[PDB]
């Protein structure tokens, strides 16, 4: 069971640096790998499964708290 | 003269504001245009000078600024 880092997933141990600084920040956080999710994880279809879609994470990451988090501390936004 | 951005540069002043995030960064410095131009400024060919696009440049702005050049000033490095 999930014995591989999948890098179908698991570019996002790249991919999610996107928005981990752009918070005003250091490294990469739980909206933020999502952020990155958006590109990766999702169900994107007829009734597409992917959230909050342009900014809006990005946005809701700034919207809410934002600068949300730094290095590793403390509960993962 | 300087009418138009070579579509295929154009984006790159936008594609210039794409990293702030992971460059975290509230604006787009002389390292995010660049950062942008690491594809049609270079020559990408049977003999490829690119531009790196991700690896160098971000720890050698771990080097050159960081999150330190949050932005806001004019252009001074």
């Amino acid at each position: 069971a999930e014995i591989t880092p999948s890098y179908a997933l698991g570019k996002v141990l790249q991919d999610a640096a996107k928005i981990q600084k752009q918070q005003k920040d250091s490294f990469i956080a739980q909206d933020h790998i999502l952020f990155a999710l958006f590109n990766d994880s999702s169900i994107q279809q007829i009734f597409k499964e992917a959230q909050v879609d342009i900014e809006a994470i990005k946005q809701q990451a700034l919207e809410l708290r934002g600068n949300t988090r730094i290095d590793s501390r403390g509960a993962d936004t």
